[PDB]
DNA sequence: GACCACGGCGCC
DNA sequence: AAATGGCGCCGTGGTC
């Protein structure tokens, strides 16, 4: 392309180079734009940002987040990544998308700008005739990228002092556990090494191996294996406790306080829009979609996520979302009726599991039942089921047959979904998001059946994903108008931050928006809480 | 220092 | 571990 002076004309596509992948932490090393057979390179990248009306191009959101960081209201616009991702969600990297749709991802801003231009042209062409994918792009993905940009640049507050103090307490308990483990082994070793631990458990001590690892076929020391060996030796329980503590300390307690941004004094994640096979977002650097909540220490960590002074967190979470979605997709009357009657399948399963009345079910019991309900739905084997419930095989098997015989059209929907996936090569969500699953026609049964579970899960998980995205796009402008902030999405959950005076009003509005987003054959219900911290807000 | 595969495990 | 699905990050062991 012909080189020309900065600035570019309106509608130009941008290319840019960051010192590191995370836009909140990156230095903008270079910036360029391309349009009409010209490439414009900015002599001073930061100042040049002011000349752009929007960020249009590959990884648009990243540039937008950096702009917002610098106090510039630069929204993201067209991004070829989003087009490619809709065409085929295995399109997750600019490297792959460039190669596939007409160019090469290099380290020069001008070349990236030019690449962005031609990829958009090509990919736009590929979306012609694809009306449903076009709808998702214009009505969901493109607007959502703006929403996510604001969320990333906003961040969430963390009680750093609290976490620092907690680290010290946890360190001392870890020391007690490791000392016991070493005593019981008869000698010290690296307890963080599963290879060393395998030899201690299975070679040095008497313990029977139960399972093997996938890639290298070592004797597994996974939590599943250790639970089964709980009554074989006292060292086992000590290791399980050591694992829990060290996992939480190494992954959350210690790293996160070090990631507070110096300017904002908050913790900023990345919400990746082209990262999953089903249409879910992912979160990284750090991942804020896997903050602990199940165990006592886990809850203590989640409590570190707090509202700004004078504000409150609002947490909203769709009730039994994929089950409701399944009712709609399958059209099973029986299942639809369950939700019309305001029943809770997780609580009911839980009451069965632990053999207690529905009122006796505590949250942790209900949570346990989720794994069982979704596990069975998406193809769990009777054997594992019996195993994880520690009930005889016959009972487990019996539960799965009743599970489905209760809901006739569910199996029918699955069969229909797979048959259609085999013919077309892909399956799709309610709104037409696609996932290609070529292994539906695999001649190896284990490979084929794995593919089948991936395939019939996607429309359900993906539709739920679509619904949340649509809800975020609708909700965002309403929140802006109320002076509230959207902070995090955790798949079927949103966490907002509102001024105390308005927190109650915001919760009600957000609840109604989420419930009314796209009516199905069954009501959508959203549970909402308000609190000074994430844990409090969910209770 | 950075990458990697692996086993493992946090969440949804 | 096992015929649930979807993610990202940890330390280890290893290479470069
Ligand atoms: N906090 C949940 C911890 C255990 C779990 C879970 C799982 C959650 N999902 C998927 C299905 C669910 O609708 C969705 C939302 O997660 P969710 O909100 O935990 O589950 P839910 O909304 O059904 O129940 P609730 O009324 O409490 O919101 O994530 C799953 N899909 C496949 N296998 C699994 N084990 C799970
Ligand atoms: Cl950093
Ligand atoms: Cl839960
Ligand atoms: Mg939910
Ligand atoms: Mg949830
Ligand atoms: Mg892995």
């Amino acid at each position: 392309l012909e080189e020309a002076p900065w600035p570019p004309p309106e509608g130009a596509f941008v290319g840019f180079v960051l010192s590191r992948k995370e836009p909140m932490w990156a230095d903008l090393l270079a910036l360029a734009a391309a349009r009409g057979g010209r490439v414009h390179r900015a002599p001073e990248p930061y100042k040049a940002l002011r000349d752009l009306k929007e960020a249009r191009g590959l990884l648009a959101k990243d540039l937008s987040v950096l702009a917002l960081r610098e106090g510039l209201g630069l929204p993201p616009g067209d991004d070829p990544m989003l087009l490619a991702y809709l065409l085929d969600p295995s399109n997750t990297t600019p490297e792959g998308v460039a190669r596939r749709y007409g160019g090469e991802w290099t380290e020069e801003a001008g070349e990236r700008a030019a690449l962005s231009e031609r990829l958009f042209a090509n990919l736009w062409g590929r979306l012609e005739g694809e009306e449903r994918l076009l709808w998702l792009y214009r009505e969901v993905e493109r607007p959502l990228s703006a929403v996510l940009a604001h969320m990333e640049a906003t961040g969430v507050r963390l009680d750093v002092a609290y976490l620092r103090a907690l680290s010290l307490e946890v360190a001392e308990e870890i020391a007690r556990l490791e000392a016991e483990v070493f005593r019981l082994a008869g000698h010290p070793f690296n307890l963080n090494s599963r290879d060393q631990l395998e030899r201690v458990l299975f070679d040095e001590l008497g313990l029977p191996a139960i399972g093997k690892t996938e890639k290298t076929g070592k004797r597994s020391t996974s939590a599943a294996v250790l639970e089964a060996l709980r009554e074989a030796h006292p060292i086992v329980e000590k290791i399980l406790q050591y694992r829990e503590l060290t996992k939480l300390k190494s992954t959350y307690i210690d790293p996160l306080p070090d990631l507070i941004h110096p300017r904002t004094g908050r913790l900023h994640t990345r919400f990746n829009q082209t990262a999953t096979a089903t249409g879910r977002l992912s979160s990284s650097d750090p991942n804020l979609q896997n903050i602990p909540v199940r165990t006592p220490l886990g809850q203590r960590i989640r409590r570190a996520f707090i509202a700004e002074e004078g504000w409150l967190l609002v947490a909203l979470d769709y009730s039994q979302i994929e089950l409701r979605v399944l009712a709609h997709l399958s059209g099973d009357e029986n299942l639809i009726r369950v939700f019309q009657e305001g029943r809770d399948i997780h609580t009911e399963t839980a009451s069965w599991m632990f053999g207690v009345p529905r009122e006796a079910v505590d949250p942790l019991m209900r949570r346990a039942a989720k794994t069982i309900n979704f596990g069975v739905l998406y193809g769990m084997s009777a054997h594992r089921l019996s195993q994880e419930l520690a009930i005889p095989y016959e009972e487990a098997q019996a539960f799965i047959e009743r599970y489905f015989q209760s809901f006739p059209k569910v199996r029918a929907w699955i069969e229909k979904t797979l048959e259609e996936g085999r013919r077309r090569g892909y399956v799709e969500t309610l709104f037409g998001r696609r996932r290609y699953v070529p292994d539906l026609e695999a001649r190896v049964k284990s490979v084929r059946e794995a593919a089948e579970r991936m395939a019939f899960n996607m429309p359900v998980q993906g539709t739920a994903a679509d619904l949340m995205k649509l809800a975020m796009v609708k909700l965002f402008p309403r929140l802006e108008e109320m002076g509230a902030r959207m902070l995090l999405q955790v798949h079927d959950e949103l966490v907002l931050e509102a001024p105390k005076e308005r927190a109650e009003a915001v919760a009600r509005l957000a609840k109604e928006v989420m419930e009314g987003v796209y009516p199905l054959a069954v009501p959508l219900e959203v549970e909402v809480g308000i609190g000074e911290d994430w844990l409090s807000a969910k209770e």
